[PDB]
């Protein structure tokens, strides 16, 4: 799954996992 945030491309299994790191960037 990936979560794309600021041009920041996130791709983790989990979208959980991915916004975990994701969101702490963005």
């Amino acid at each position: 799954t990936c979560v794309e945030c600021x041009x920041v491309k996130v791709c983790r299994p989990d979208p959980e996992e991915a916004r975990r790191e994701a969101e702490e960037r963005c």
